[PDB]
């Protein structure tokens, strides 16, 4: 109560300083002030807005500017007042705007608009504006900017008087703290930061933080580790306390914590105890955090739990209370309190007051070109205020400059409500406990038929310590069960075979995982005669209790989800990522396809006549030969016998004989869920035996096949054929390949384009149908694009996918090895070789992540598929060029374009006519539900695994119709049309 | 007022009606007897009433003790579960209740009855309980006993004392009426009685008719002519006018008019007109009307307007003034008022007082059986009451007992709310305008487009459809000799290759020549469906259909004359010429609907920074190979349903209905469609037909026709060839060996007449068609009989004479095919009819039958396609499902029970495309009974439901990743915080 009082009241003194004076965002006297302030009244405009200051700098000629500007406003007549001449005139407002955020473009600019801000009264920390680095080069040259950067102030600062404080060294700023200080973020310092490999990711980094680091030391100066999205916190956590241990005497180092995640109170308390337990001092700059939208979009998009807070005032009550505890700590942490909230300003300086912190202790920052009232009440009242100041260029410095803008607009944001709103001063001053305790009151004021709504299961999470260490533990207990012989599974029996097959681990050919019975025409007949013998009571169950079993089928693979995940990284090869999205893509099938079935196993009435019922409803087609490809060995297969079984179908199933283990998880998932005999039966077998025979039985009624193009066209050829006792003509599910192309447009964001088409490209090895084979980059964007997909290929290693450190591993076996080498050697004749990795010595099927440049339509790698890691890269001349080009191969099945020109979109949306066209991400990688995975042409005959339209392929519609009228009269219906 | 004077009399009358017999109830709402305890709970139990009187029509079948139990526990549950109020005592009560409403089980019996109720007062019109006949000989039998009443009548009258009267002649009733008096019902004196033929109706009925109205002034007796339902209506009505003129002397002749009609106000006026025009008197019995369910069940299945008044105050309304008229017109018109409602008794009392009308110009009647007090009442106050005294057996009586279960049970019965619902005097003695007015006004408390409804079928009871047909006919015949072209990208190309298409009825009149195209003009039409594919592609969804809608208008304003196209060049008959039509209309109508439905691309999955769009595309060119036996609709149905959702076609009509393909084109020509979306190459399928199937450029082939040949495609269509952009899409409805199962219980009065219909309905040239009848071993023998009976009656010829029941095949190589088919057949079985066929040209099969079928038989495997009828005998039920799936087809299927377990084990087991409970197994409606199969009969595509369109496409999806920066923005649908 008291505190508080005192809080409200030094913030009704900091309001009455500022004088009415608005930041320069919020005057409406500028082009910056209108153009926000319309941005804060109509949405539609601030998306339109924003999105053009994002691909303004890739502009550059006059004819993209010209149709950019029109294809984002509208023509001169029909955009705002407030906005050739046209041209001139926006580009010279959208750069004075960027401007407005920077000490500088250089170094040496920098360093001299930092010697003005001193002289106004302001410290500094200076940043070098840049994130996320695509490359080994690129992170050498942002470290070696720092160095120059620390050189030039090394010579500067001995001349700089210190600013003035009450006490303390006269050499130092307020005389306490070093007169340079820097903030570097850790993204910026190596390309591949993924906690997925935790342990390389901090190595990696801690190197060049350390050598900047040794720089900063040498005279005698400050560096703060700022914090990025949350997939990156614990990583950068590490590699603060790490480098802080290696220099336990050196007190000018800090790392940010955001009180924005739930996460913070325990890594705040967490920190101190760390700090306590070594006997050390930290520094900590508490925020409260620039990527919330990212975080809440983000964690959504994969079933995580939110890692921020979602009631803005939760995030200001944290920050009160973390700021306190660091006050109250203050003999082991210095503070940094970095916030434009006048609330939060004032519950730090009175907190401070009341537990008699000395000042040297603490400190307040504010974003420079911002908030600039704030900023001077400040420096009037506190005394000891620094501006963050970045410098650089446009394009590194893009996502600083969208964060900013957000950051002002927002409609929780405190400046928006403070100097745009004209909110009242008593609610924006209260204290936010009370705020949170009310929001959460008032927001205190679906599925079907018992179930929960369909949700896709949720990803691994590599920021988990549990799920780190989980898969080295299981792919252990794995190779503890090496070396079984699996047999036919047939109405419910094991069947012996005896020639069998040995699977082995295609990154260490010499360890073999087991033993496979194969099927020959006597077997697979027996299959046949099961299933058809189990059909009609099948048939007859209740599509509910159909559904139940898949139910059923998906728990016993969700409590086994990294077990059965180990089992692909060594049986197929998968990475650790690969392999358990696999299983979450099987176990989403299973759920997605028992709700198809209880939606679509009511009998729908149909037409309203009265005297009359007419129900139309679907019916089972017979016996299923389910044929399953190696790529993705349980989802795939899960998919098309689930479907085929929930439907009341039969299947005979045939697993790749490379992945027939994961095959045999059906046979252990569909037991264990108590699916009568002869339902689902297991008849891995040669193809060169028994192929033909399965897909030629006059019992068949079904065929699903996920494979190569001329194995699925030769399976339609002789499915089409009726032979003697046939009751069906053969339904055809066939997925086969693709030859994707991605495009890559003038104006496309290349920071995110470089990593989605290396992911497409060479994720799992370049061995998925959706894969991108074909990337289609427009004219003038072209060395820049492969300059920086090749610098960021050269980072990745090649090796055991059971070594989390490497991006991809050996493929299949041994015929894909040399099938894929020898396209690489006929691409390398065709064009030009810009990267070839290199590859572990000794066993293993490894191929080189391969890039080729100068490919056109008429090669043959622009054409035929490869199935591995060689990516062709194609020089478009213009847009009409590159899609002509894209649809140029028989193919139509997955295809991606990057580009923020909304003429070129509509122009994919209507004529890149594959089954998924992808816009600014990666091709690959399609959900359930979200995704529904197939094309056409020679990719597939337009079935799509994953959607609405799915189950109805494995079925028969019948119609019963009912006269209901005896003797002149009828039962009335709900749903008669009456009198 | 004066009118609420009257009214105040009325009301009085009626008080005081209702005061004498207070306390009194009819027999059926006695609630201490059985009767009266299965009503009381009928009307308390919506569910129970529905059981108990669908128990009461099947119960006469329940021939044996096992039939009987089984039946028992199927509609009641089991002994527990079912009213405290075995199979001796329930059969007893059943039976108690079915002989309260007639006067006798037999000629004898009923006389002496008769007699009886004369010494109780009672006059009589004594009916002879049937309707509906099945056969000629049945009908006969009839006559025959209405003849064999008379005789006995008229031995009897002698010695009978007029009813007591205020004057006149004592040897007639009251002085005036006539003691003998007889009721007929028209549709038991004719088994083909249809308006479509009604001149050979009119005569058929009137011939028996006047045989026994001769009988009936041979004794100075009065006949009256029963109504029924309102298909036959205006038969009556000429048959009664005709037979009057006949005796235009005699006085003794009346006709029932029912006020339940909208028609019966010009009805009623025009009789009045028609009979001072003659100058001859005439005798209205006036009634609300028996069929009021039925009536409006059937208008609604058939998009016709409903005959009746819907609001009960309606009916009652037009008979008092009805009754008015009557009475005004006492002079020329002997008046009978038929009605147990105290407040219509009333009201026609006071207002032959207000118009002091003569007693022997009225007289008061009801139904034996009934509202008894009210019986008593009107014998008290009035004197002259007559009883509609009905005799016979249960089974053919049926039908009229079933209607006063429903009539007495109702909840708009006067007698239930008098009797059994306590209701307020005042409201049931209101004057009915006035409830009329009150119901009225009470009642007054997908995006542009109506929703579907299936066009009106051809309406007989009128007289301008009926006079459509004749003079469309004449008019197709002016224009006969053309020359049809190809068209190719919105040009007439002729060749020099000419097959002639000639009248199946009269192979002499040819009604055109077709030119064939070679494979150079399927090239060019192919090249041309190509050319045109991609900007009909990026057409709008909405547009495309508008050009459906605007064909559908525009065969709409053609239909008599598509019809008449259609019954000269394949042998329609009008009825189905017409359905023909209007199921292309429908097709047109709903296949835009549905593209409007799916042309919206949809949002899927609610991730928030990502927007996933689901939606189709079409597949490139389409060819479309249609069949001859519904040469507009199928043709239609396939074609349209490719171009509305963006395919381009190249259509290959049936070479003996290439005209009705031809009309086609000038459909789609008037509606605006772009040169090349549709194309028209008619051609030698031995000269083009593998070429069109196999052709590189084609994406989609749609086929209905035989297996043989749908077979064939799906091999060939199978195939990639070089330059191929698609694996080909196979929509395809092949043929059926259709079976209808008759059940032990089955109704035979319907089922005999929907077989016939089924089996040879367009002399059973349909996909659908019944080609086999499995009937259970205990009902087998009189099945039959009663199946060749009503076979025997209907006449082979000429589909335009619409006294045909069927005529010629569709063309010689078909005539040839099936005769050897039937001849194969008659080794096989045993011929039971075979019907006779007109001399001279034509390509005449007989309507043939053929017994002793069993599933090892030809005929019972192979789809014959013409009027051959297999009848199969199943030793039980498990067998009848057995033989019903023993082919390789699975299209249509019927089944005739009124078992719930057998019922419901064929909807489980006999796994047609499309199954058909009680009814004929043909005739399947757009929405209603969308159509299709698998096995050997398609591939699993059902035309004219929801489904459809999705074949002629294929999904695409687009995500777009919506975050730039850090930022999305957020949509509706949204999965957010
Ligand atoms: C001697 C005799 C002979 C007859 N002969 C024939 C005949 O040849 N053909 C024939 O069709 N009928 C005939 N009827 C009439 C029929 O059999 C019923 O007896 C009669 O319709 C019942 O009318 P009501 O005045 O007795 O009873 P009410 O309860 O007054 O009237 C019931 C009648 O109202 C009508 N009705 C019921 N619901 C509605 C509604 N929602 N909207 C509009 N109207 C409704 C029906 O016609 C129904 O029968 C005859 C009746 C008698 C007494
Ligand atoms: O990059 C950002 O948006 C924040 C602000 C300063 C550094 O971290
Ligand atoms: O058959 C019937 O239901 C009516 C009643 C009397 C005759 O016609």
């Amino acid at each position: 109560s008291e505190l508080n009082t005192k809080i409200v009241n030094r913030g009704k003194e900091f309001f009455g300083s500022i004088s009415g004076e608005k930041p320069s965002l919020f005057n409406k006297g500028a082009w910056m002030g209108k153009a926000m302030d319309w941005s804060m009244q109509n949405e539609q405009f601030k998306i339109q807005m924003f999105r053009f200051v994002d691909v303004f700098p890739s502009l550059t000629t006059s004819k993209l500017l010209t149709e950019h500007i029109r294809e984002y406003f509208g023509n001169e007549q029909d955009m705002p007042a407030f906005m050739a001449v046209l041209n001139k005139v926006l580009t010279s407002n959208i750069e004075e705007m960027a401007r407005q955020f920077i000490v500088g473009e250089t170094t040496k600019e920098a360093v001299k608009n930092l010697e003005k801000l001193r002289k106004d009264g302001f410290a500094a920390v200076v940043d070098v504006l840049g994130e996320a680095t695509l490359s080994e080069e690129e992170a050498e040259v942002y470290t070696n900017t720092y160095l120059e950067l620390l050189e030039a102030l090394k010579k500067e600062q001995g001349s700089w008087k210190g600013l003035p404080g009450k006490g303390g060294d006269p050499g130092l700023d307020w005389g306490h703290a070093p007169k340079v200080n820097i903030a570097v973020k850790p993204t910026a310092l190596f390309c591949l930061a993924n906690p997925q490999d935790f342990e390389g990711s901090v190595v990696a980094i801690l190197d060049r933080m350390r050598r900047i680091f040794k720089k900063v030391m040498e005279l005698n100066g400050f560096l703060c580790i700022d914090m990025e999205s949350y997939r990156h916190k614990e990583i950068i956590l590490e590699v603060f306390r790490r480098l802080k241990l290696e220099y336990r005497d050196y007190p000018h180092l800090g790392i940010v914590l955001q009180a924005y995640l739930k996460d913070n109170d325990k890594d705040l308390d967490d920190l101190l105890a760390w700090a306590k337990e070594h006997k050390v001092q930290i520094s900590v700059r508490l925020v409260k955090g620039a990527y919330w939208d990212y975080e809440t979009v983000k964690a959504k998009q994969n079933d995580w739990e939110v890692p921020v807070w979602t009631i803005k005032a939760e995030s200001d009550a944290a920050y009160e209370r973390q700021a306190r505890k660091i006050l109250e700590n203050h003999q082991i942490c210095h503070f940094a309190c970095a916030s434009h909230n006048i609330r939060t300003i004032s519950a730090v300086m009175e907190m401070a007051r009341e537990l008699n912190v000395p000042e040297d202790r603490y400190e307040f920052q504010v974003l420079y070109g911002m908030a600039e009232p704030v900023r001077k009440g400040i420096l009037k009242v506190a005394g000891r205020i620094r501006l963050y100041a970045p410098y650089g260029n446009m394009v590194p410095g893009m996502g600083y400059l969208v964060r900013r803008l957000l950051e002002n607009t927002a409609n929780e944001s405190f400046l928006r409500q403070s100097f745009a709103e004209d909110a009242q001063i008593e609610r924006l001053l209260e204290d936010p406990a009370v705020t949170v305790e009310r929001e959460r009151a008032a927001r205190a004021a679906k599925g079907l038929g018992g179930l929960p709504p369909f949700n896709n299961e949720a990803m691994v999470d590599f920021t988990r310590a549990d799920h780190r260490a989980a898969f080295p533990k299981h792919i252990a207990q794995v190779r503890t069960q090496l070396g079984k012989t699996y047999p036919l599974f047939i109405n419910g029996k094991e069947v012996r075979t005896n020639d069998l097959i040995p699977t082995v681990n295609p990154n260490k050919p010499s360890e073999v995982l087991g033993q496979i019975c194969q099927a020959g025409t006597t077997e697979v007949g027996d299959a046949i005669a099961a299933a058809k013998a189990a059909f009609p009571a099948w048939r007859d169950t209740d599509p509910r209790t159909r559904a139940e079993y898949l139910l059923k089928a998906a728990q016993a693979a969700r409590k086994r989800l990294f077990e059965l995940s180990a089992w692909q990284v060594l049986e197929i090869g998968k990475q650790w990522d690969q392999a358990y999205a696999d299983v979450t893509e099987a176990i989403d099938f299973l759920e997605y396809y028992a709700r198809e079935m209880i939606r679509l196993g009511q009998p729908q009435r149909v037409g309203h006549a009265p005297g009359e019922l007419n129900h139309y409803f679907y019916e089972p087609k017979g016996v299923a030969a389910v044929i399953a490809p190696w790529n993705f060995p349980l989802a795939i297969s899960m998919g098309m016998a689930s479907a085929a079984i929930v439907t009341g179908n039969c299947v005979v199933f045939k697993p790749s004989g490379i992945t027939s283990i994961i095959g045999w998880h059906l046979v252990e998932l569909f037991r264990e869920a108590g699916l009568p005999e002869g339902v689902f039966n297991f008849t891995p077998g040669r193809g060169s035996v028994m192929g033909d025979y399965l897909v030629d039985h006059p019992d068949i009624s079904l065929i699903a096949f996920t494979g190569s193009m001329e194995t699925g066209l030769r399976i339609i050829e002789r499915a089409a054929k009726v032979h003697p006792g046939q009751a069906n003509v053969k339904k055809i599910i066939s997925e086969m390949g693709g030859k994707n192309a991605i495009i890559i447009d003038d104006d496309a964001d290349l920071d995110e384009a470089v990593p989605h088409v290396l992911y497409s490209a060479f994720g799992f090895q370049g061995q998925k149908c959706s894969a991108c084979s074909r990337v289609i980059v427009l004219d003038a964007v072209y060395d820049k694009f492969i300059e920086r997909l090749v610098s960021m290929a050269k980072a990745t290693k090649v090796g055991p996918s059971e070594d989390p450190a490497n991006y991809m591993g050996a493929v299949a076996d041994d015929k894909a090895m040399k099938s894929i080498k020898e396209y690489a050697e006929i691409g390398k004749r065709e064009g030009h070789v810009l990267y070839e990795s290199p590859v572990p010595a000794g066993e293993g099927y490894f191929v080189p992540m391969t890039i080729i440049g100068g490919i056109k339509p008429e090669h043959r790698i622009a054409q035929e598929e490869i199935f591995g890691p060689v990516l062709a890269v194609m020089r478009a001349k213009d847009f009409d060029q590159a899609i002509e080009w894209a649809n140029s191969t028989q193919f139509a099945l997955t295809g991606g374009i990057f580009s923020r020109s909304p003429e070129h979109l509509a122009k994919a949306r209507r004529e890149f006519r594959v089954g998924n066209l992808y816009i600014n991400r990666n091709n690959t990688g399609a959900l359930v539900e979200r995704q529904p995975f197939g094309g056409a042409r020679m990719s597939g005959v337009g079935t799509k695994a994953g959607g609405p339209d799915y189950l109805l392929h494995f079925m028969d519609p019948r119609v019963v119709t009912e006269n209901t009228m005896r003797r002149g009269f009828a039962p009335i219906e709900e749903d008669d049309d009456w009198v």
